[PDB]
Order: C-alpha cells, then sequence, then structure tokens
C-alpha cells in the first residue's frame, strides 16, 4: 500500500544529520527578505513598495500589522550580522530592497542612501566571513512602477529590472559574489494576480494577468543573467541563478493517470520557469492546456533565454503532495487533486503553522533528484527550508523557544539533503529559512519561522531559539 510506501521511504533516511555527511565545502547559510525584516520603510529617501501600499489596506494582513518597522533590521543589522556569525553560518541570503536603489523604479538616478546601507551590510558580513547571497527581487517591486505602467504585466517591465540589476551588480559585486534574481516567481503570478492576496493585489484578469506576469519575470531573469555574464562576471568571477519554490508531488497511486498528473504538477510550478529557459518553451502540458492564454516566445527571446538561463538553481522547498488525476483556473488547468491524507486515515505528515505546511522530508530529496535529471545536472542551493510555529499574540514566549519541532524538521530534511548528495545531486548549500521570525506576508507576524524569536512584546529583543543552539552545534561539528 501507498501507507507501506511511505513509511519505508521515511524509515530508509533516519532523522539524524551531522556535519561530516555534507563535503567540507557545503554552504550552510540563513534567509531572510527585505520586506520582511528591514523596517526603515520611508527612511533613506526609500520610495514605497507594492507592500508599503497593500498592507496599509484594513483587512490584507490576517493580524492588521505592517512592515513599517518588521524586525527593524535597517537599524539593528550589526547585531543580526553578529549573530549569523556566532550561530557559525558561512552565508547569508537576503534581499536588496528595489525602492532603497530607485526609489520611483524608473532606473535614472540611484539613491545613494541606499547604496550605503547594503554596502555597510555586505562589509560588515565579510568582516566576519560571512558570504553575501543577494536576492534581487522578494517581492516588493516599487509602487510607482506598479501604478505607472502596471508592473509585471507590462513587458517594459523587463527593462527596468535590467537597470536595477545592472545598479547592483556595479556597486556591489566586487563583494558579492553569488545573485539570485528572482524569488518565488510563481508565487507573484499567482498570489499577486490571480486571487490577489498577496500584492500588488489584483484578482481582476485571473485568466491573462498571472501568465503575462510569469512571462515577464522570465525573462526579467534572463536579462539579468545576461548583464552579469556580458558586463560584470568576467572582473568579478561570482554566479547567478534564481530560487523557485516547488511542492513536491507524489503520485497517489500507481495509476498511470496519476503520474502523469504529478508531472503536470510539476510543470505547473517548476517548468513554468524553468523550462523556457532550458529548453527555449513552456512546457507542453501548460502549452497544450492554456491554449491563447499562454503567450509565445519570439525566436530572439528563445535564444536569448537559451544563452542567459542560470549558473545555479535555487530550489525553495517546504511541504509535499499526493496527487490525484482529476478531469483558480491556473490550479484548475491542472486536472488534480493535492492529498495529505492516505487512506487509513494517517497524514503524508505533521502540519506546521501555516496551513499548507506540511512536514514530508523525504519530498526534498525527491525534488532534488528531480531536478538534477531534468535539468542536466545543475549546481543546486536549497534556498529555502524551514517551518513555522503559531503566535498570535497569546502565546507564551517559552513555547516558541523551546522549538523541538524546528529542530525535528531540520534534523529529518538535512538527513535527506545529504542523501540527495549521496544520490548525486551536485548540492553547493543549503539555507534556512529565517534567521529570525518576520513579517510572514498575508500572515502577518503570527507566523514564526525564525531560528531567532523576536519579542514584538519588549523591544523587538533577539533570543535564539534551540533550533538556533542545534545549529551552532551541528556546525561546530
Amino acid at each position: 500500500s501507498m501507507a507501506q510506501k511511505l513509511n519505508l521511504l521515511n524509515l530508509a533516511v533516519p532523522p539524524v544529520t551531522h556535519r561530516s555527511n555534507f563535503p567540507s565545502t557545503f554552504t550552510f547559510g540563513v534567509a531572510t527578505s527585505a520586506y520582511q525584516i528591514e523596517g526603515g520603510w520611508n527612511e533613506g529617501k526609500k520610495g514605497p513598495s507594492i507592500w508599503d501600499k497593500f498592507t496599509h489596506i484594513e483587512g490584507k494582513i490576517l493580524d492588521g500589522s505592517n512592515g513599517d518597522v518588521a524586525v527593524d533590521h535597517y537599524h539593528r543589522y550589526k547585531e543580526d550580522v553578529d549573530l549569523i556569525g556566532q550561530l557559525g553560518f558561512g552565508a547569508y541570503r537576503f534581499s536588496i530592497s528595489w525602492s532603497r536603489i530607485f526609489p520611483d523604479g524608473l532606473g535614472t538616478e540611484v539613491n545613494e542612501e541606499g547604496i550605503a546601507f547594503y554596502n555597510d551590510l555586505i562589509n560588515t558580513l565579510l568582516e566576519k566571513g560571512i558570504q553575501p547571497y543577494v536576492t534581487l527581487y522578494h517581492w516588493d517591486l516599487p509602487s510607482h512602477l506598479q501604478e505607472a505602467i502596471g508592473g509585471w504585466t507590462n513587458r517594459k517591465i523587463v527593462d527596468y529590472f535590467g537597470l536595477y540589476a545592472d545598479a547592483c551588480f556595479a556597486n556591489f559585486g566586487d563583494r558579492v559574489k553569488h545573485w539570485i534574481t528572482l524569488n518565488e516567481p510563481l508565487q507573484t503570478s499567482v498570489n499577486g494576480h490571480c486571487i490577489g492576496i498577496f500584492a500588488p493585489g489584483r484578482n481582476e484578469k485571473p485568466l491573462i494577468e498571472p501568465y503575462l506576469v510569469s512571462h515577464h519575470q522570465v525573462l526579467a531573469h534572463a536579462t539579468a543573467v545576461s548583464i552579469y555574464r556580458s558586463k560584470y562576471k568576467e572582473s568579478q568571477g561570482g554566479q547567478i541563478g534564481l530560487s523557485v519554490d516547488c511542492e513536491w508531488a507524489e503520485p497517489n497511486s500507481e495509476k498511470p493517470e496519476d503520474k502523469v498528473a504529478a508531472d503536470r504538477r510539476i510543470d505547473f510550478q517548476l517548468g513554468w520557469f524553468l523550462d523556457p529557459l532550458f529548453f527555449g518553451d513552456y512546457p507542453a502540458s501548460m502549452r497544450q492546456k492554456l491554449g491563447d492564454n499562454l503567450p509565445r516566445f519570439t525566436p530572439e527571446e528563445k535564444e536569448f533565454m537559451l544563452q542567459n538561463s542560470w549558473d545555479f538553481l535555487g530550489l525553495n522547498h517546504y511541504t509535499s503532495r499526493l496527487i490525484s488525476h482529476v478531469s483558480s483556473n491556473f490550479y484548475q488547468a491542472q486536472e488534480l487533486e493535492r492529498i495529505v491524507e492516505l487512506e487509513n486515515g494517517d497524514l503524508i505528515g505533521e502540519r506546521a503553522a501555516s496551513d499548507w505546511l506540511y512536514a514530508v522530508p523525504w519530498g526534498i530529496r525527491k525534488t532534488l533528484n528531480y531536478m538534477s535529471k531534468k535539468y542536466n545536472h545543475p549546481p543546486i542551493f536549497i534556498t529555502e527550508n524551514g517551518m513555522d510555529d503559531e503566535d498570535d499574540g497569546s502565546a507564551s514566549i517559552h513555547d516558541m523557544l523551546d522549538d523541538k519541532r524546528r529542530v525535528d524538521y531540520f534534523k529529518s530534511y538535512l538527513a535527506n539533503v545529504s542523501q540527495a548528495i549521496e544520490d548525486g545531486v551536485d548540492i553547493k548549500g543549503y539555507f534556512a529559512w529565517s534567521l529570525l521570525d518576520n513579517f510572514e506576508w498575508a500572515q502577518g507576524y503570527t507566523k514564526r519561522f525564525g531560528l531567532v524569536y523576536v519579542d514584538y512584546k519588549n523591544g523587538l529583543t533577539r533570543h535564539p531559539k534551540s533550533s538556533a543552539y542545534w545549529f551552532m552545534k551541528f556546525l561546530k561539528g
């Protein structure tokens, strides 16, 4: 039965892991994003982003909160960098706020106060021996671009992103050697423009706008890679990639249509963005089903993407589903159902605070092997993996700090990452989401993903959790 099959999958990779299970050169890091931690939303001449606008509308955010202050990393980054070093991480994945560099997004007048902030952050990281891994776009589009051209729905967004990428490479690439163009373009297209629960909150054209937005994100990524390779890589010597999320898709049965449905489920998540770059077009399963609503690339665009795919792939991975064929129109076009309950009543994994996040450790190994086989064994980083606790404002601080379930999550997934290396996946590193509790988008502060607790009641004090001390001991080996 499938219950037995999955039980054997978990037993084959016990939740035990040590630093020696990973290559000596493997990179361990923690990850954040600018809107979720920085605060200082109107300081240093920063322009407003679509998330500044979105969180200022009552009803968009579960707890009525916003990222105006967040965890005040904008003012406290030196102490946050110290903490990364003390926990023992060798790298730090963070994002640059586009509207700190070009407050209106138009790319013509660089904002020197924004450059100064990220230069000091980068220099502080390198003083402590921590490698910066920089996400250019982690969802905080300058609101002027949203208002003036329609944001990602307008092809011109590709050129504004190019100017932004170029400015970042020019100012920071002497010290930043790993670049991530976009974070989770799937979420921006679908949650941002189909159902509208993420900024810019659009749900008016769900059959059209999600596909325009993915089209332009793919072309924007290829443009940034092209800029980096042609202008900066020769002298700077770094690498550029993108971070895509994928919920693993395991067939719910041995029926052939369930395997086809699981393959389709991955096509609509990963292939939507990676197949244009690697094969020159969208997945055939998307073309067949979506018809004219999926834009077509010109021959010049196909040649451009094929020459500018990636140096590495960044995988954001949290969870898995069983998949059954079943004959959000994005979700309806996939003709399937996502399943967490086996027929004997048990779940494929324990749920975390987020309603979608089930802890299924064997799923990260399946995802890694799938990506390596499909895309010709590229270098892969896990750029996000982690889990959240629930805190509506009434949870005990001591319950939030004794985060045994998070420890178990990291032990069990890391054991599977180690095994995927043994399987032959060229995994170069792993980033825990997140260094510290922060603003979790439409959930507000109610979901705590940090290794480090942040006291929203008293001065945004940082308190490392049990999972932070586990990572400290793990990383010392």
